[PDB]
């Protein structure tokens, strides 16, 4: 497999490069660590390495070093499915693994690497998930169940059986295979229990990985494939400091496997300051939608987002602090909406927010980033195709962002980074110390 | 209960408290953050707060400012069983919490309150448990069954209600008593399970906490009830960096409940480089009673620990770098011992080894400690009394870690400490950059 | 336990006693093996070793030299329940180990040590249960139960880890006290699933291991438990030549544990010809009584009992393979029927029959054995007191069979008898050298 | 199916024979018994009839009269799958019933009446194999599905509707073809859920049985089948005195169906010193492997046979009851080995014992048969292809002894044998009778 073969040789040249990094430079001061940090969330303190993407506060993120159009449309596109537009998550990954843009045939290994194992999902995690009552909230389900594969995980069996810390990478590799196979799977077992009369449709061996999970949740439209494709890749990844990339990280620096991280990374991700914002927009679109009984005009419009600014309100999916542009994620899906459905009321109103939201933000002044993000685009499109069962819009999220989250897992433990243990501090001290203390700076 | 009407007066105290040391002395800085720290696990990075324990590295970690030796002997001596010398957990958590020490009357309001709740494991948690094939390992099983009690959390439902965040540490403090309360269920569950033929042995409502655990496994000896009473003490919290408990709190951030931030916790606990440490020591020990078909006298186990150090190796159990002294929770374990079990063949060697491997540590003269810490003592203590099961010692480990991560859950709700955001950085921009950083100084 | 420290003492003696019997007499003939043994079932053939009982065909079953008078009425007798006149079981399968007649004390013991076990049944043995079709044979659940508990097995687990051949019957013995213990709650179970509505009821912990059966399976009386009591004692054993004990032997032989060789055994138990002829018995008492209206005249059983044979068939509980008179179980239950129930229109059928019966089959003149078994006079009880579920009867034997079972395997793997591994021979063979053999 | 039509004339045949034969010839003497016989397992002893296969101490089993390599390469070959060398055990099978030897056609008339019946296992097994828990042996597992599919047995339904004696064979025949169809569904769905993660292939319909299960385990090289073909074959049968043939005929002599013989069979099978020795023959082989990191020298081997045969322990794979020679079934799969895999490891391991191994089995002076059996060599030809679960072992050997087994049962239930029952002695009355005894010679 093109992917293992390239990273048996590029992970090695890797390693010897952040031991290089750590002797040489590990000295090296970025910034400094005070008291408000500890007290604020680590914010803004530079404490975790990730190489899969990085955020430029002018452009937006990036993946290994590539736009978001780029690998959409143009010369760098990443291979799509046979007579399709949108790029395929499967290449995507390719691409956060090696650093490198993946042919055809590449992406044509993967898909069939996910295709064969996602016939291998243990009888015993159905068992498991029939066992939660039906109401349990998706997000629990969905980690629950990946919790339950642990079994099968080659890194724990290996790391018993005695294995060096050079085939770390090659098992992570193995059960993140195994892992991303199995996702769509449980995920739509969910879908389908929960919200669909609890009948079960089973993988498709002609379809790539994301409109096998749309097949799976009984979608079978062109453009619903298109749209999970879209999806799967924009929400594949954003850094590692974020809640749920982190977890992941926390919880595989300790050696704990996949399943064991990337479920806890879902605990975290179910938290409502992290999982719902596509939810939230969603929900206030179609309130709109129901107060001014159709479309509203720009007028009545700018009236609202006015009143609701000065009762101290937040317009969601707007006026997030990092950038200082409008997120590619949001373009990329704006593109698509204009393509396919342009007449969809709901996506009118997002329209008319793309065009008036900014200008009130900017004029308010308010916020030093008037542009959306990519969770203002996302819920109008699952709504349109019949995907509309909010609570599970963070399975999906989940879905996506295991593209991340494994690359990101593989490769750290390629690097051989050590175990994450931050020292935390007491108030008691905080309150002994902190006048004798310098100012940050001096 | 009091512990409720205490931290009803307490919380926003600190959180006012907090809110002024935040503006007052955010901008004091503690330290040079480094390449060193991004790619080296953030050791030594001042990063989080943890106001149930603190570690001092020439005495060793306090709970509330209280030492070991303090609650468990000392002036301050926390309430016991009837009858009992053991510290009980149940009041050490509401020290944890409070800051205060509790009266008798405190303790049997938490006692009661977890006896009560542990009738309250839903029928479907034990469906799932018994869904997993029966070889999973014990951890996985413990955090899923954790987990899927995610539905009856009282923070979720409240949370969608639409709730004030000055209310989270209510919310927060009934889930912590319910899932608390469930934990030794669930785990005597799996242990019966796994171990014991599938019997199981429902709570007793006259055992205190830990108790009840060792009676769920099928314990009922005084001195088992007393390990247990003393393991669920020492091993309750040992700062917030740590893997576990700093996943708790991440997830936590998040707003995440309790059953979603301790199930996941739990799966870092699962790691080999945070939960295995006292069964590596109970398993080296097995061995040097095998190597010297009995206990070793004082020359073999010297010889043994220099070949040891000069193959490359550790002692487990000795030379961490955190404490210059004896860790005290290792003293109160070899107390323990030296009266209930002092010719316990496994514990002649563990003692043997604090005196000999100590002083070939100083000769040795590499280790900046020559002295052993808890996970030194604590696995010939389980094996002594039947627990041998190596691989459930970390879901015991789990147990009592849920004490501390509940307590630093429930507070850092109460501060309303905001999400745990860092920023991570390319190794593309460490090499472009690094050559023109100021070195740290 | 007594048992125990006595199990001690015997077995490393009767061990040397076995090894210098096998060395000193082992070419000592007992008798000639012919062609008729191998195509005949082994019909005489003196090829195994039981101490546990021993079949006189003048006489009925002596348990370690007791006849049943002995153990049940005097001078001999054993201990009973508080109250009760019937042998405990318990005591029978005390005597049976150590040879040793128990005190009342003794019987306490292993009465204290079923009721604790009962309680450490697998929760997975009822899932094991539950998940066979209820229209299941009984004795199939029974064996499928017993067998699933293979995985708590004490002998498999040391077998693997190491021990020595003189360590097996202290492995055989802690198996047996918790699958003893296990019979009458698996056993309750099927019954209370199959025929009473799914509803369960737990181990009394102030009842001996029979009248548990009895009160879990929903019959609380003394009566009952009295009828149990003896039931479980006469069934108890019966040589090592019979299908269910041979069974247990043979599997016991190749050192699988107790599950594995009495669930095999049980599988042999099932068998028409080793277990059903109790049932057989009622339904042939039934089909008298509703011919002709309530007891029949010494002349209409007669014919009855002609109109059988004529047909093709056996009087079904009469005849035996060695017994030659009377089976002193049969005398046992006839003397507690006569004391609880001599009115019940069925045992006094099963009354008239042993006047009547014996005449018809000696003129006849084909059955060896004219005189009642056992399987005669089991139904009529059962039924008088409301147990009706014929096929379930068998589970009943199971029950008790399992005494004489475990303690067997015990002693022979205190003996350290090795695999039973007989030859085979072929018809061709046969043909070929039979006219050139010597007669016997 | 031409195997019944030729039963149907064979069977009436050979129940007047043995009638005759029993009248006949009953009181003619075959040898002595003698408390030897008692007390030593009736080793010797002519106590049982088998038509299907003969022992001979000196050269092994003969299949009908014929020898391993007559039937596998010599001039009475047996049908081989297509492009195939190994023969089928399906024809094996045949030959087994009838005495005669099979066409390619009579063989695919059984391959696919397996096939057929092979989608006939009631959904209700499954679930009583998961209702035990996954640790369970593979050996317990095994009998106990088989022992619940007794619900669909043909013989015990008629039986209890009332059945002439004649069409014993024939329910016995049915139920059979039902049962040996299942066994690989079963065995798989074992070795799947145990070992391979708990996913479940479906049977290929253009497979013959053993390549079959090979499939449904996730095996399908071309030389893995073959594997598995010789395999059924070589474990099919070994005359009627072994512990699960005999415990087979035991129990069928009181009227059981085969699905209580044979389960009850597989009980025996599963001892230590019968077919689980297939399973201790890689247990001792690996502890073998792990104390001498590697292939050890023959002294090494030699003082390691004695360790084991010190500590009072068995040396798996050698000895045999009637065997007093290297056993065919061995010299055939060493033949196997040698073609398919010359330089595994492991196989040089069994090779070294082949020399090492009887030598020390002659010189401790306690073995009748110093050479090794079947046992010893089929776990290392599994090794080799990736099955590599040794406790697995001891089903693969019964699905092939089932052959055996049901060819006997129908064959008796044909001949109307009764039910078995020896006579029992005491050993008190040995010790009083014995001096008066005859010397047997
Ligand atoms: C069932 C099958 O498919 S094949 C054979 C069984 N499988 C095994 O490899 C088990 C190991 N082998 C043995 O135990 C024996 O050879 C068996 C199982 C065949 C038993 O057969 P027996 O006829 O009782 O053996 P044999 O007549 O040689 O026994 C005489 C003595 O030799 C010993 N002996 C025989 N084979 C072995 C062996 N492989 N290792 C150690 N001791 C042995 C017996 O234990 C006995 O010792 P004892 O006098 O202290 O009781
Ligand atoms: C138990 C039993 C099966 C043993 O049979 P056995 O060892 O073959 O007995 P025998 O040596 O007395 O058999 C000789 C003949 O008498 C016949 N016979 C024996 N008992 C008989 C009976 N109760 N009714 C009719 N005929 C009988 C046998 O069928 C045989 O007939 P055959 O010569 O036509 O083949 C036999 O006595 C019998 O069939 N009994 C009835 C069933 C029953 O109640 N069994 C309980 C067992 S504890
Ligand atoms: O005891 C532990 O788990 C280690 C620890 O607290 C820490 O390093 O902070
Ligand atoms: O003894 C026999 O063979 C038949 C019998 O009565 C029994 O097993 O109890
Ligand atoms: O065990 C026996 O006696 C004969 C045999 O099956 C065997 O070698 O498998």
């Amino acid at each position: 497999m093109k992917l293992k073969e390239r990273l048996a040789e590029l992970i090695p040249q890797w390693r010897a490069e952040v031991a290089e990094i750590r002797k040489k430079y590990g000295n090296r001061k970025t910034m400094d660590c005070t008291i408000g940090h500890a007290y604020g969330g680590m914010r803004g303190l530079k404490a975790l390495v990730c190489d899969t993407s990085e955020v430029f506060p002018d452009e937006g993120v990036k993946f290994r070093g590539y736009t978001i159009p780029e690998l959409r449309e143009g010369p760098h596109k990443l291979p799509t499915a046979e007579g399709g537009f949108e790029p395929l998550p499967e290449g995507l990954w390719y691409l956060l693994l090696t650093g490198e843009l993946p042919t055809e045939e590449d992406v044509k290994e993967i898909s069939a690497e996910f295709t064969k194992r996602m016939q291998n999902v243990p009888q015993y995690v159905f068992d498991v998930l029939r066992a939660m009552p039906v109401d349990t909230h998706p997000m629990t389900m969905f980690a629950a169940g990946i919790l339950a594969m642990q079994r099968e995980s080659v890194f724990a069996k290996r790391y018993e059986e005695g294995m060096r810390r050079e085939e770390h990478w090659e098992a992570m590799l193995e059960d993140s295979l195994n892992m991303l196979a199995a996702l769509p799977v449980i995920a739509a077992y969910i879908y389908r229990r929960k919200y669909k009369g609890d009948t079960h449709i089973a993988p498709d061996p002609n379809l790539d990985w994301s409109a096998n999970l749309a097949h799976m949740m009984g979608f079978d439209d062109f453009e619903v494939y298109e749209l999970f494709r879209l999806y799967m890749f924009l929400h594949s990844d954003h850094e590692g400091g974020n809640v749920s990339a982190h977890t992941n990280l926390l919880v595989n620096s300790a050696y704990s496997d996949i399943y064991r991280s990337f479920s806890a990374a879902m605990n975290g991700l179910a938290g409502p300051l992290h999982g719902l914002a596509n939810q939230e927009v969603l929900r206030w679109i179609q309130m709109l939608y129901k107060k001014f009984g159709g479309v509203p005009t720009k007028e009545q419009l700018e009236r609202f987002a006015w009143d609701t600014l000065n009762s101290g309100q937040v317009i969601p999916g707007y006026g997030h602090a990092v950038l200082r542009v409008t997120d590619p994620r949001y373009v990329a899906q704006r593109d698509f909406a204009l393509k396919h459905l342009p007449d969809d009321e709901l996506f009118k109103i997002v329209s008319l927010c793309y065009e008036v939201i900014p200008e009130v933000l900017k004029k308010h002044g308010k916020a030093k980033n008037p542009w959306p993000n990519v969770d203002a685009h996302s819920g109008v499109l699952l709504w349109h195709y019949g995907i509309r069962e909010y609570d599970f819009y963070t399975v999906l999220f989940g879905v996506s962002r295991a593209l991340g989250c494994t690359a990101q897992a593989i490769l750290v433990r390629g690097y051989m980074l050590p175990i994450e243990r931050p020292k935390s501090i007491t108030t008691r001290w905080v309150k002994e110390v902190a006048e004798s203390l310098p100012v940050a700076g001096s």
